[PDB]
Parts: structure tokens; sequence; C-alpha cells
């Protein structure tokens, strides 16, 4: 036990002024000790550290003999998963072997995942996870999230059901109806996986802590007709529902969960059908902290790549000139988002949008159309109908091309050839998922232009090498802005998520390029660097926030990255054991402190 | 069980419209099930019913047996508290009962204290909590508050005690270091009760959640000389700490308070001794959601007397002129506040300060004054010095006087018969307790002017009736301003309570002055209507606090009297079984949906 | 934690060899570490130490905060009990203060009452009890009984209700139906105290475990008109039944309760009605590990109280002549059990019944009778029908006159004077109880003889001082036989309780009585004895029922004596964190 003079596990520290002192007692974590004990806590994966518990531990907990006779550290614990992890047949085995370990030790889990990010953030997430509820269907595992179906409709009954919850403290939600899960379309209640998957990237790269996190699945029934005859589906047998009746579940929805965990809960939603989703957005968006990451977060991550790009072609944003082949969700969101930037670099509405062109599968987006989306129609250009890219490459001659279609190979060489001829470094992107499905490859856009392109794609392409000179093309991965974005939401209490904030996470990911990862052709930051990254945004987003006073936290913390990287996740075991301390010894004493006689 | 088309605990309901109905979803308290049975349930005073649950609950429950075989309503079981309580020798032993019942059945305590809320007040609280810590000296009882001593100084330290407390949703902290209880002084750690019995008015009188509560007490040693002498003291045996370790010790709490629970506690100061009471209150009032009762509290519920009565001598608060008779703590707060009100009436703070006479101990406080209190100042008076209050009286011809001066009979026959020659309704309070330290009687004061006084006392004074008119004299109860300031701060989650709010409050209670108890000498409304008067203080103190952005509570609410009463505790029996209920007929059945072979 | 060559929890020990010390390790508690912390530890009376808990305890157990920060011994906590015990203003306020004690503090609670056992054994349990019963009516406690009602007659309905019970090693259980609490009569549901205070004598007197006890109240109705006209009575507002549906509800509470914890489960009556007290046992005697205190209690205790006396009249309990005035529950019992002594002494059920004189309310017991008790037939004699005690002592002249019947001062003068002159130590036994109802004084009873007579009662009377000599009368209280009885049957898992059984713990009883003790009169031992005594009877009753196998124990443990005081209850406080210890330091090292 610690000393009289001495405080509670502040062993070891530092050097620190009196001030700087009182700051960290102030911010730093506390010590939780457990209620469960033996085999109840060993099926705690919040509390379970396998044979990484000391002896002293097991038998204080009643521990001891319920684990082989075999001692820990994590690092090897860590070690003993990876080897595991390479051994198995293919990413799906991968998959099923983390989803256990998530459930069984918490903290080795997160500790693996992120110590090797790149290796497998593509199988706890990316493409992986929707591939396993497709094909294995019911997947074993504990109770890791929350199906509210829509014979739960209403307030009460869905507050019931987040009551069954095992957290109280819930501050992040991430939610999905699974219609539209990516690259697999309608899996119904097999989608439980996405927002556990989604979840588990919050705490890996933005150091959000898991305790806050919950998974949801809405049932409305499902339109893939092979699970309606599956004699295995889990899910309500029957077409989804699409009346005021869905209107009405997820109004009861944000209000069941805002009822029950605060206004402030941070609900995010994922994989929904386009036209849902951008509906959904847009009726909740100033009414509760929501936001949709495959809409916003697309467009904040790209919009941070052509923001690196800047650096480079020495033309900013808004002295730029943009073509989106394709012009759907992906498409649509990155120009709107691309326009605001514009604005807030000194420029209208109308020369903004008068920048950026877009083709869809009927060819250019001109102004003689008929039965045209209402977003498409500021974009719309006054010039001639044409549905081959190098003609508009060759009318309005771009500065980036990005490519956003299902259409494989559809930046042929001659395309590549016309964006280098108008530009020294030509702008493209191939963000069609997977490789399989991009516009064109790494080695393509690099070998059709010399080696001066700026490439990126949304799928991971081997490194090429050309006349000397090497290349390490990047991804347009999500994961390097909601993570972020939703740590600073969370840790501020921010009301509302808008385009301002995505705009500042996209600019923050950018700033944080390197000039090595700059002169690789690398326009995004390594993935391994995405908690740091995560934390930066977190403050930036504060700042902002404390500037037009959106942000609820009260009052704003001294030191904000302080008071954040003490708030972050901490993969390292902690003690689960009380800390003893002592007081001055005559008051410790036991007995009559004035002597009385004996009865 | 519910049909598939009803909702769950939505029987028997008052007509409504759509949009009336929405709103009651939103705002109605959900049902929450208990995770304990039998005897563990039974000994959590926050479920058990005792007799009162019923038989299928019993079996349910697993408490069959372990209570005899009798069934009782809620109002029987009153009626059986109530007849013993009145059977009881003396107030303590009814105290010693109630602390029982409090720890056995929550919802019956609250019942039967509210029901008998001006027979039983002064029971709970009021005079004899302080008489019951100081007789019985370590009162046996279920562990209902903290004690945190000058050996726990540190935010990790106190965060641990915190962390052992029960609870997780704190919202409202009473706490005390007991070193001016009440009417007896210092009795250190056995002041305990203080806290628990402010609490539980809170509760009973505001409608604040009773899981929200938390009473805690401060152990820095104690002076009480007896104490360190008795054999049987269970405090920290020394005399107080006061150096820099006890505004350590201070600073660390409300740190480590508002670490765990969050900066919207709100944590009220009970029983300080003045000179600390308020300087710490001027420390922490705009760092935190915290006020002092005894200062802030009294000042407030007086005012709201003195306004009441300008209903009767048609003179505003500015467009008059008291004289206190005492400069202590309680006089030189409500001075301020009647100060701060008259500038709130279109005046400055010259002509204010300027109605306002002191005396003291020393007699009237004048400028010439050597070696004075910096809050005096602004009062003191340049004219003669005196100690006759009559003098004094006739000089500046008082509007009202108030009597905060340990001083019995202070206020003679001559005195009253001055105040009534010089108005024609004078304003007379005799706020010492208690009525044996009355500066005089409401039989005095009424019979000394013919019945043309306003009488108001700090202690319950009986009935009186002069020449065929009855009067029923008032009490100047802090229980009529703290509950409802309390239950706003906390619904609303105001960031700091300041003055004017207690000014609103006064002018809420004042406004509920019925014209009948006006008629009667009552400048004061019933006590039983405290509760309904918290709620409207509640909701008055949102619109204010909305209005220049104060209320952190986001968003405001749309119906803010609708969304207070459905926050409020409800002493009625709760079911504590889940509600079920149907989904359509095809969903819930048991088999495969679609017929496979049998293997 | 302890070294690797340490045992846990071994420090400090006795000289031991190799045998002994493995024999210590085989029979010793074990430590239990509990489940709960904070406030639920501390509402859990075995657990709770209250300021009893040391610092670090309470940083460990996450108790720090929750009690006030003075740090107490467990003798400073049982002084701060005793002397707010000494200060209430009766004995019922006295009883309170203790049923409030075993609901926070079981440790101290037991250390209390062991320490003070004759100032408080009769608060808890003895006359106060009943009283409080019937003076407060439903009295506010913690669950700590199980009420079953003939409207839950279905072994599997009070299957569920023993299941809602906290504990489920029960092994011993005490029920009443109330309808004859000792000295007050039918209190119904209100009960429910009897049991809770004759299981705390249990653990007290006994050494029986604390959590092995199970308190009952069957509530079939009550024919107190008084509780059935009051709007406070909280049990069944009808009167008794009494059917098959009685009969069935008691067979059903045997079925379900050896169901529930096992055959070996002791279930013993109280203050059942004297029929149904007597009907139940007759029936379940030898069915189930069952007893009734009341009936072969208090018969055994008297024959101890007797065999104690034969010491001073060389006259061997056979070569003896009773006479009981009073032929009720009491005596009857008595007589039997009596006999049953004689005839283990050489002697035929002949001699031993025409040793035994009994009388009723209608005088003497004459064969000539009419309507007469089947039970008394076998005592009826075949001389002069008389009602004069004087009449009866000078006709059969018999050596020892106990009295059980209402009747006061029904020992006069005459009736001892006649007792010193046929005997040089008449025995006069008064059990009439209370001390307003006693056959006769102790005073009396030696001053009417010379200090010659070997007097006890059923209540107590003070010290008398008689010529120089002092006297120091004694009880014959229950006490001293339920205890041992209960202990030993549930140690050895004894099938059934019987006769030879209660006559071995009344010789017990009997040996254990000084010859200082003898000298000043006193036929019984020091209450303060009683543990020690349990420890014994329970030995000698595991040695008995091995020899004829009825000790379901197996195998006999090695040293009786050494496995009872291993098992019986420790009032001291243990230990209730972990004890930890250390492997082989290349065996604990972290890492491949
Ligand atoms: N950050 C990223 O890297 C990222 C994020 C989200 C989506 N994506 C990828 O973007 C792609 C598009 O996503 P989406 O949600 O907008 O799908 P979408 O259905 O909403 O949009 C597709 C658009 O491309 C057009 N199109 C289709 N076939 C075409 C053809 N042959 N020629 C020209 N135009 C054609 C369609 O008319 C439509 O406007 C997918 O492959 C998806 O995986 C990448
Ligand atoms: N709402 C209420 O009804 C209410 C609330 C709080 C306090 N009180 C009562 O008010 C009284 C004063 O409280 P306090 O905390 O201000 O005590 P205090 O010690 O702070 O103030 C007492 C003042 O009276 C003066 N005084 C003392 N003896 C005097 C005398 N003989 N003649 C003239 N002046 C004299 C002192 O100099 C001092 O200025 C107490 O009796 C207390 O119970 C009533
Ligand atoms: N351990 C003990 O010390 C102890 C144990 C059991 C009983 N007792 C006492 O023994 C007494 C009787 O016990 P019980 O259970 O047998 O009650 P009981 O009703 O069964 O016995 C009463 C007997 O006394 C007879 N009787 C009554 N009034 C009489 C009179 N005036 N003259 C002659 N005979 C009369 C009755 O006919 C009957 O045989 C009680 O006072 C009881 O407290 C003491």
């Amino acid at each position: 036990s610690v000393a009289h003079h001495e405080d509670v596990y502040s062993h070891n520290l530092p050097p620190m002024d009196e001030k700087e002192m009182a700051l960290y007692k102030l911010y730093r974590p506390e010590r939780v000790t457990p209620k469960k004990r033996s085999a109840e806590l060993l099926k705690e994966p919040r509390l379970n550290k396998g044979m990484g518990f000391s002896l002293y531990e097991r038998q204080y907990l009643g521990l001891h003999g319920l684990l082989p006779p075999a001692f820990m550290t994590q690092e090897q614990q860590a070690y003993r998963v990876i080897t595991k992890l390479r051994e198995q047949p293919n990413d799906l085995a991968r998959y099923i072997q983390l989803d256990g370990l998530q459930d069984r030790n918490e903290k080795l889990f997160y500790r693996v995942v992120c110590d090797h990010v790149k290796e497998l953030m593509p199988i706890v997430y990316t493409p992986t996870v929707g591939l396993a509820c497709q094909n294995f269907g019911y997947i074993y595992r504990k109770p890791k999230g929350l199906y509210i179906t829509i014979n739960d409709n209403s307030v009460s009954k869905i507050y019931q059901i987040l009551s069954n919850w095992h957290e109280e403290d819930v501050r992040a939600i991430v939610v999905t109806d699974g219609e539209r899960i990516l690259g697999l379309g309608d899996l119904g209640a097999y989608g439980i996986g996405i927002p556990v998957g989604k979840l588990a990237l919050y705490v890996a790269l933005g150091g959000v802590q898991p305790k806050w996190c919950l998974p949801v699945l809405l049932d409305v029934g499902t339109n893939n007709m092979d699970l309606l005859n599956d004699p295995f589906y889990i899910g309500l047998r029957h077409k989804r529902v699409r009346g005021k009746d869905y209107d009405t579940l997820l109004d009861n929805f944000m209000k069941a969960c805002t009822k029950k965990y605060g206004q402030k809960t941070l609900i995010q939603f994922e994989d929904f059908a386009n036209p849902n989703a951008f509906r959904l957005l847009d009726k909740y968006q100033d009414k509760y902290t929501m936001f949709n990451d495959d809409i916003q977060g697309t467009a904040s991550v790209i919009v941070a790549g052509l923001l690196t790009c800047t650096r480079v072609t020495k033309k900013l944003v808004s002295q730029e000139k943009y073509l989106f082949f394709g012009a759907g969700a992906a498409s649509t969101g990155i120009a709107e988002m691309i326009v605001h930037q514009m604005q807030n670099e000194g420029i209208s509405k109308e020369e903004a949008c008068n920048r950026i062109y877009l083709m869809d599968i009927d060819g250019l987006v001109t102004k003689n159309r008929k039965e045209m989306n209402p977003r498409h129609v500021q974009f719309a250009k006054d010039m001639p109908e044409t549905t081959s890219i190098l003609e508009v490459i060759r009318a309005a001659r771009p500065g980036a091309l990005i490519g956003a279609s299902t259409v494989r190979g559809a930046f042929n060489e001659e395309v590549i050839r016309a964006m280098a001829e108008i530009n020294e470094r030509p702008i493209i992107f191939a963000l069609s998922n997977p490789t399989s499905k991009a516009e064109c490859t790494a080695e393509e856009a690099y070998t059709f232009t010399n080696g001066a392109a700026l490439y990126a794609s949304g799928s991971p392409f081997p490194n090429f090498e050309l006349n000397g000179h090497t290349y390490k093309p990047g991804q347009g991965n999500n994961a390097y802005i909601f993570p972020g974005v939703a740590l600073g939401t969370i840790l501020f209490q921010i009301r509302h998520v808008d385009n301002d904030l995505f705009l500042l996470a996209a600019k923050k990911v950018a700033s944080c390029v390197t000039e090595d990862s700059l002169k690789v052709g690398r326009v995004y930051p390594q993935l391994k660097e995405i908690r740091e990254i995560s934390i930066q945004i977190a403050v930036e987003m504060a700042k902002y926030c404390y500037k037009n006073g959106t942000a609820n936290l009260y009052p704003q913390p001294e030191d904000l990255e302080k008071y954040v990287r003490a708030q972050v996740y901490n993969t390292e075991y902690e003690e689960l054991i009380n800390a003893t301390y002592d007081w001055p010894e005559q008051d410790m004493r036991h007995g009559f402190p004035v002597p009385v006689v004996r009865h």
C-alpha cells in the first residue's frame, strides 16, 4: 500500500510542475474495480486478460485453477494471436477468429488489431465483414448488438430493448437496416456484422471507448429473395416495409435512443439504400447528433486527397476543375463538398459548380436534360451532349478525373494520356471497389503518365516502380475521417455535425501527409497514423466548436490536447484490484480512542 | 400481454390528439425492471413494497413466503405507519422510525412524508434531525451517505469513494463538514443526518428523483471538546484542519464529484461555519453548479415574504425601507438580495442600500465604525450611533422590521407599538429559532398592533384570534425555495445558480399566496403546496435560462410544464415485471419458416 | 503472500507432529471469500463487521467512505452493544435491539449473546421473545424466516417457498404453527419470532453454524379472536384449519423440506398445541430426523436433574419413587423418560411404572377412572381416591415430588414438611412457569425442610441463605439439552433421534455438575458451560450412534472431539480476502 503522504497509482511519473501535476490529476483515467469474480469475470471481454492474469491476480479474484498454469505478457499473447491468424486458410476464417477474440479479451483484440492495422483492417471490416454476413449466415457469438424490428415500433418498445443492453453509458451508436451492405446488397438481419465492425474501428482507429459503443440493426424485412427462401434465414420473413411505418420506426428509434442515453448520443447510419440514406440524413442532421458515413465520410475522404494534391498541382481547390465519371451517391456527395470548400475559399456558388463536370450512365450531365436528380441540376452544364470521356476531357480540360462508376477500366490508356497532356501532373482517382471494378489501376495510371499522375484508389493496389522511381499509391479509405469525427463529436458533445466539420477533418488529414509520403505519390497518410490523426481532428473540432458555441461539454477544458489524450482508449492491461493507501498511523488504529472500564 | 396493434402500458388513457399523444409518449417515464430477486430485492428500499406486493408479484419475483400472508394497498400501509408514528413517545423516536422507513420502503416513506408534510417536516429535518445527531451519537442504518475525510485528500481517493456508492446517476449532492449544524454547533462526524434529511426534502418537496441524491459529510476533525472526550465518537479524533489542506480538500472534492458524475452535478453546501460558508460560496459560485442554502436560500425565502407583503403595504420593495435587528449571515444576505431586487426595479445601488438599516450587537451600523464587515460598509448610515431599536425606528421610520438576532423578545410592546404608529400595516418578522428565541411572538405582534401587523417567523407559532378576526402566521421556511431551485437546476442543467434565479424563485413563491391565505395574515403559501410550487419554479427557471443561454439541456423541450411533470418523483407503486406484447401472429411462430426434410 | 514452501493461513500454529498436522489440516475450516462488495456486502449480516473492518479491507472490498472514519475491535463493538443494551428502558426494548443486531452483524450478535449468556438468554428467547410477539404485533426486520400457509399446500408450492430462501445448505429447521407459544397461547403469524429465537440459541449455545438454520412458521389461521378482530393482524384472517388439510400440509412440509435439503435435514417442532405436538412427534419420529423440544427436551432436562440428585440421595433412579403433581404434557413426558431410564438400569417396565404416581386436576390417578388418557393408564394406581397431596405423600411416601401444574404455591409447608420427614434429602421440583405460578418457591422448599431439600424449578429464584449456608437453586432449562442434541444430530447425520439419545444427553449434563455446585444445592451445570456441554453431547452421541449404525456421516471421523470442535461456530471475525501464495520463481514468470 501507498504511504500516507503519497497518492494512489502515482508512481514513477515524469517530472511535473505543481500546476502541471494538478491538470494531470484532473484529466487522468481513474481505476475501476469490477464486481465479478471467477468464471463470471473470465467471461467478461472487458475484464478478461486470459493467461495475462498474474498468479496473485488469479488467487485474489478467484480465477486460480480456471486458466492453464502458464503466465503471459500481452505482447506474447498478441504474438500467439498473430501467428494463428496467419495460419488460417482464408480471410473469412481470420474474421471468425478475430470476432471470437473481441468476445474473449477486448484489450488483446484492439492490441492486435492496432498493431497490424494495415494487415487486419480489411479483415475486421472493409471487405471481409460483408462477405462473412453473406456466406456464414447466422454467426455464433456473444450478444454484441441489438435487433430492433418493425414489430417493436414505439418509443417504449425500443426503450425496453435498449434497456436490455448491459452498458448504461452508451455515447455512440452505429445503425443499419442492412438494405445496402457495401458491395453485396440487401442482406437483411444478416447485416448485424456491419455495425459491429464499424464500431470496432471507432475504437481501434479513433480511440473511442469501447463501453460507449452499441451496434444496432433495424429489421423491417428483406427484398433479397434468396433469404426469404432460405430455411436458415433468421430475420423477419417478408419484403421490406416502406410506408409511414418505416418513417415512424426511425422516428421512434431516434427518440428512444436519445431518451435513454441522452440527446448528445452520436447516431451514425451505415449501409442504408442510397435514396433512404440521403433522405434520412436530411431529416435528422439538424435535429440529432447524427451523420451518414457512406455519404459525408466519402465526401470528406476524397476532398482530403484532392486537398493534399493541391500541394503539387499548385492550384487551389477553387482554382481547379473536376470531372467526375459517375454521378451517383459518392460522386454527387464529393462534388457538393468540393463546392462548399470552394466557397470557403473566397468564391461564390456560381463559379464553384461551374468548375465541376459530372458524367452518368447517360453521358455528360447537360441542361437540356429530362427527369434528372435535383442535386445534379446545379452542376449540369450548358454544353453539347456526349458519352465520350475523352471528348469531355478535351472540352473542359479538367484538372482532376475522379472515378466513381461501376465500370472497370473505364479510364483507358487514351483517357489517361489526355489527362497528362492537358496537365503537368494530372489527378486520377479510381474509387470503384473492389480493385476488379477500378476505372484503372495504379500501374496503368503511372505508366501511361510516365509517372507524373497523382493516383488514389478505393481498394489497395501494389506499389509500382517506373523508370527507377518508386510509387506507393494510396486509398481513399473512409477510416481516415469518421474515427476522428466520432471522437471529437463525443468528447466535446457537439450538438450537430455539419459539412464544415467534415471539411475541417479533411484539411486535417491532408495536413498530416508527410513530405516523404508525398515524394512517393501518396496523397493519404499511413493507416497506422489514424489514431494520432483522430486525436488531432478531435482537438481541431473543439477549437472550432467552442468558437461558434456548438460544443456542449462545459466548460472548455484548459488544455484540449491533454484532455483528449487522457480520454482515448488504452490497449494496455489495467489493474483490477483496488489501490490501497495509508492514513496517519494514529487515525488507522483499531480500538477505543479513550479508555473505558470493561463491563 | 398487449395486442400487436397496441403499445405497452398504454391502457385507460385520457383522450389524446395525435400530436398530443406523441409528446406524451416522448416525455413519459418508462418501466424499469430490477435485476434482484427474493431477499436481495426486499432489502432494496427503491424496489421493496413490503406486504404491498401482490401474490402474483411475490411468486414471480421469488418473494413468496418471505413476507407475512397478508396483502396491503399503499394507503393501508401509510395508515399503519402514521398510526404507529403518533404513538411514539417523542419526536426523536419518530425520527428514528422514519429513518428506518426510508431504508425499508422508499415509496411508502415519501408517500407518508408527503401526505402529512406539515406534521412530519419538522421531524424529518427542521429541528429534530440535529437533535438526533447530538443525542443518539452513531445511529444504526443502511449506508445512506458517504464520509470523505482530510485523509482522503486527492481527486483519486475521493473518486474511489464515490465509486463505492451504489448509484451511477448522481445529479444532486448535499455536503456539510458538520461544523455548524443549525442550532447545535460543531457536531463533527455525527452530522451525517443533515445531508440525508435535506436530500429527503429535495424528493418529498421538490419532486427530485431519489436515485439522483447523494448525502456527503466531510470530516476534517472537530472542535467540539465533548466529542473528543467521548469514547463513543466515531469521527476523526482531532481538532479541525484549516490550512491550505482544508482548501485543497474542498477543491479536490468539487473536482472529483464533477469528474465522476459530470460538471452539471448540483453540489449544495449545508451547515458550514458562517465564514467558511460565505467564502466557499464565493469561490465556487461561478465555477460549478453550486449554492449554499443557509445563505441564498434564507435570503430568497424572506424576500419572497417581503414581496408578498408588498401586495398589502401597496409599496414596492424599492418604495420601502427595512430595519434589520441583527447583522449576521441571515440579515446580511437578505439585505444584499433586497438590494439586487430593488435595482431590478428600476433603481440604483445608491438609493437601494440607503433604504436598509442594520443593527448588530454594537447598536446601529453607522460609518464612524472601526473594523466592520466589508459587506456592512455599503449599508452603514451617516447618522448618530445608538443601541435603541425605538430610536432607530423613530429616526428612519422603517416600513418593515426583520428580526435575525439571538435575542428573545427583543421586539417589546413599545417597539411593536412604534411600528404600527408609523405604518398602517407594519411588517414584523421574528426569524430567530426556535420559538423560544423569537424576537417576539405571533400573539404579541398581532395584539400590540390591534391585528394590523404582517407577521412571519422562523419557527411555527399557534394561530391567534383577535377581535373576532382569525390570524394564521406563517414561517419563512427555506423549504419553500431550495426544492424548486434544485429541481429546475437539475432538469435543465443550469450551469450556474445566480441571485436572479433565487429572486425569480422568491417572486414565484409570493405569486402562489392565495387571496384567502392573505386575508388571514399569511404571507407564505401552505406547506402542502410546495410540490406544485417547485414545478412552477422549475418551469420559470427554464424560460429565463433558455432566454440567456445558461440552460444546458439541449434542445429546449417543446412543452416545459409537461416535461417537468413527467420528470418528478411519483410516490405510487410501479410495476416491476416487464410488460409483454404480441407480434404479428405469423412472425411469432416457432419452427422452420420453410420446410426441410428431417436428417 | 506466503512463500512457495508454506501453506496458506498457517502462521503461528502450535507444535504438531506430522500426523497431528495432517489431521488438523483435514478438519480445519477453510476461508470463504464473498462475492458482494460495497453496500451489498455491508448489508449481509454474515459478512458485515461494521466499523470493525480495517482501512485496507474497506479499500479492497469497496467499503471505504460507506462507514464512519473510526476503526474498532470486536471487543470494543461488543462493549458499545452491551452499554446501549443496559441503557434500554425494558427487556422488550432489549429484545428489539438484539434482533436488529442479529440482522446487522451476525458475528458480533453471537459474541455479545455468548459473553453475557445468563443475562441475554431470557431476552433472545426464554420469556421475552413470546412477550415481544404478543405486544409488538408485526415487527420490522430483515427476512429471517419463512411463512408457509394452508394455501401453499403442496410439495411443489412449499419447494418454491424454500427455494426463495437465501442459503442452500440448510441443515436445521425449527417450525411452529404458533398455536401454543409458551405462556401466551395462540399468537398466529406473530409467532415467527419463536423459531428465530430458538435457532439463535442453537448457534449461541450449541455451536451450530448459523447458515444451516431455517426458521419457519406454518400459518393455517388463528383462533385468537383478538387477532382476527385486529385490523393490524398480518396473518390469514380466519380460524385454524384442522381437517385432513392440516395433516396433509404437514406431510407435504416434511416431504418438501427433505426433498429440498435432504433426508438428513433436522426438523424440530416448537410451540404446537399439545395434541398436535404429540401426534406429529409420534408420526414423524422414525420417518425423519425430527424431534419436539417441549416434549423430549423437557423430559430430558428434568431427568438430568434427578440423575444429579441421585449423587446426593444415594438412590438410583430405579431405586426411587416419584410423585408428579399434574399429569399434563410435561409430567407424562418426564414419567415415560424416567421409566425408559429405569429399564436401561436393569429393571423391567413393571417396577418402573409402579414407581411413578401421577395426579391431575381430578385428584390422583386411580384405576377406577372413567375416560382417562391412554398414556396415563399404565401409571394408574390401584389405590384409594384422594385429592390431597399430603394424603398421597403419606401413602406411597415418594422420594421425589415433581410439580407441573398451573397452581401457585400448591406445595405448602405441610406438603414440604411431610417430604423432609419421609426423606433425608427430599427431591422437590416446582416446574410451573413463571415464578408467580411455581408450586412453591425455593426459600419455602429449603426453609420448610431445613436446607435438606434438593430443589429446582422452571423459573429462576435468587440465591437463598439459611443458617450461614448459602443456596443457589437451579433451573430445569431445556437449553441444556436441545443445543447439543441438535449439534450431534446434524454433524453426524443421525437418522432418528430417540429416547436413548436424549437420556444420553441427560447423563452428560448431570456429569458436568461440579461438586462445589452440588454443595450449594445447584443440581444443574452453569449456563455459561452449555457450549462445552453441547460439544461433549455430540461426541457421546457420535460414539453411541456409530456403534449401533445410525450415524450416516461416513466414515467415522478419526478424532470425534477434534472434528466436532473444528465444526462449531466461531464468533471471531474471519479474513474475507483471498490468501495469496507464491509458486517457484521460475513458474510464475510471464513470457515465452
Ligand atoms: N472512399 C471510397 O474509396 C469509396 C466510398 C464510397 C463508394 N466508393 C465506390 O464508388 C462506386 C460508386 O458508388 P455509388 O454508391 O455512388 O454507386 P451509385 O449507383 O450511387 O452511382 C453510380 C453512378 O455511375 C453511373 N454509371 C454506371 N455505369 C456507368 C458506365 N458504364 N459509364 C458511365 N457512367 C456509369 C451511374 O449512372 C451512377 O450515376 C462503387 O464502386 C463504390 O464501391 C468508394
Ligand atoms: N428562514 C429562516 O426562518 C431562518 C434562516 C436562517 C437563520 N434563521 C435564524 O436567524 C438567527 C440569526 O442567524 P445568523 O446565522 O445570522 O447568526 P449570526 O451569528 O450570523 O448573526 C447574529 C447577528 O445578531 C447580532 N446580535 C446578537 N445578540 C444581539 C443583541 N442582544 N442585540 C442586538 N443585536 C445582536 C450579532 O452581532 C450578529 O450581527 C438565528 O436564530 C437563526 O436560527 C432563520
Ligand atoms: N423446563 C421446564 O422447566 C418446563 C417444561 C415444560 C413445562 N413446564 C411447566 O409445567 C406446567 C404444566 O405444563 P403442561 O405442558 O403439562 O401443561 P398441561 O395443560 O398439559 O398440564 C396441566 C396438568 O395439571 C393438572 N392440573 C391443573 N390445575 C390443577 C389443580 N388445581 N390441581 C391439581 N391438578 C391440576 C391438569 O389436570 C393437567 O393434568 C406449566 O406451568 C409449564 O410452564 C416447565
